[PDB]
DNA sequence: AATAAGCGGAAGTGGG
DNA sequence: TCCCACTTCCGCTTA
């Protein structure tokens, strides 16, 4: 099953969900969510791991925290929404 | 207060 | 057995 780390990068590669998350420097690889259209996106990831629950964007998110630990995706400070993968996720 | 978001421990579910 | 990669639940904190 894909991991939510690549369902976020292949959403942003292919502007699929442009209103609910986009690029905001591309090149260091940071990305925003939509403060109001991102439980759409949340509504997706679930249905694509088939979840007994309908996903919310603060249980996407409470998954997200766990890859800040790792580094695969770092949550920026000082900021609300916005996230920034790792190289070695963005090198594929 | 109402709303939104951050924070994160702990326990539950999948598939090895 | 026991870790993976989240998911779900709960509640407190900050804005
Ligand atoms: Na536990």
């Amino acid at each position: 099953k894909i991991r939510l780390y690549q369902f976020l990068l292949d959403l942003l590669r292919s502007g699929d969900m442009k209103d609910s998350i986009w690029w905001v420097d591309k090149d260091k690889g940071t990305f925003q969510f939509s403060s109001k259209h991102k439980e759409a996106l949340a509504h997706r990831w679930g249905i694509q791991k088939g979840n007994r629950k309908k996903m919310t964007y603060q249980k996407m998110a409470r998954a997200l925290r766990n890859y800040g630990k790792t580094g695969i995706i770092h949550k920026t400070a000082k900021k609300k929404l916005t996230y920034q993968f790792s190289g070695e996720v963005l090198g594929r």
